[PDB]
């Protein structure tokens, strides 16, 4: 299958049936993580090096003024990477008891965090001109393909000038395929690719994530503005 | 050969019991230590286990009330929490490890001023009240105790159930034999013993279902309805 529209048998209760997975997963990083939560520092080491690049390279620098952590959950990318590098970050999650524990997940430096959103991102409308940078990270296979276009359209709207989106997903090896356990879709290169162009969105930069385990789904990050 | 019972493989019962007392008296109150390291699958345990027990909650001449659950083995409450408190008015849990079940009072949170009893007792030790239960629960506990203790306390529980309530027993199975983990001093049945055990209890199986979407190094996951 070649999209979301044809893997997904019902659209209410893909949305229902994944809030519901989330709502009981424990709120840690291993949980975030599906059991990897030993290779988050891989992870993050890699993000880092990513944005880095468009942070510090101009001309036409991307600003360090405020972030938007999407599908944020516990703030595990907001604690290592965000926080660190921006002066202020705002998260957004479906699965408020994520964000409550959050507050003591991120500590100290969490007294950054300005806004907490209770939201799924199908919902949800990042303020205009407010972000330098908006970061989406293993949660776009819980949109639907329509929906995902529509949310990247809305962050093209809430980027400040010389923003960036930045995707770091799971692909699928070729078409669009549904994981029956947590209610969310993998999607091939060309799909994500695909989506991104109707959104408006022009790629900056793409990498693939190196030194995961043979076993899981090959990790890409893409830059975007 | 392969053993058939836990008196071919527990050499002193009063440690038996000790050494899990104390064990289990230095594991974080956790999810994940109740999970022996694998927390992050509870939810795909839960939904697993909500969709099992749903078909007896059916309206039908055998519909299983929602008046009142036990959950045995509770540790901090992860599945009162999670699959037995939104669908019984009513839970009890039992334990024996003292600070989990404190610490079950902050985990549980507004949804745990309807958990009822917290015992702190072994189940070899504890006596459900007669005629009490519409669901009890016993997941992942079952290798803490001996055969002959098992069999008692499934006798116990039946005593407990309420009219057309069930017996959930959900845990690890050996492909073979009855085979002993001295590090948290409890044993893994195959599934002809605990069948047998099930059966000299005078209980029944009303379903038998393997646990799927588990990770391949671990012990297989049954779950058995009982009446
Ligand atoms: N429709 C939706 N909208 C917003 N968040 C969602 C969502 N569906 C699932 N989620 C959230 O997406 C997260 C996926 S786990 C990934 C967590 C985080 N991005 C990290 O890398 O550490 C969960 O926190 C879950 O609550
Ligand atoms: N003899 C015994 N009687 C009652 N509880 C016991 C016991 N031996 C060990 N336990 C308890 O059994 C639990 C095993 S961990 C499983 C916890 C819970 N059933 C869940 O699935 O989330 C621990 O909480 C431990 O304290």
């Amino acid at each position: 299958r070649g999209s979301t529209s044809e893997v997904i048998e019902d659209e209410k209760q893909f949305y229902s049936k994944a809030k519901t997975y989330w709502k009981q997963i424990p709120p840690t990083v291993d949980g975030m993580l599906g059991g990897y939560g030993h290779i988050s520092s891989i992870d993050i080491n890699s993000s880092r090096k990513f944005l880095q690049r468009f942070l510090r390279e101009g001309p036409n620098k991307t600003g360090t003024s405020c972030a938007l952590d999407c599908g944020a959950g516990i703030g595990r990318i907001t604690k290592r990477l965000l926080l660190p590098l921006f002066r202020e970050v705002d998260m957004v999650d479906i699965t408020e008891d994520f964000l409550v524990q959050a507050k003591t997940y991120l500590g100290e430096e969490g007294k950054r965090v300005r806004n907490y959103f209770c939201c799924g991102l199908q919902d949800f409308t990042p303020e205009p001109d407010s972000y330098d940078v908006i970061w989406i990270q293993w949660v776009i296979g819980h949109l639907t393909d329509q929906h995902l276009a529509e949310f990247l359209r809305r962050c093209k709207g809430s980027l400040r000038p010389n923003g960036i989106i930045v995707i770091k997903d799971n692909m699928a090896q070729e078409g669009v395929i549904l994981d029956d356990v947590d209610s969310s879709v993998c999607r091939d290169l060309d799909v994500v690719r695909r989506i991104i162009c109707s959104a408006g969105l022009s790629l900056l930069a793409e990498e693939r994530q190196e030194n995961l385990p043979d076993e899981i789904y090959h990790v890409y990050s893409f830059a975007l503005r």
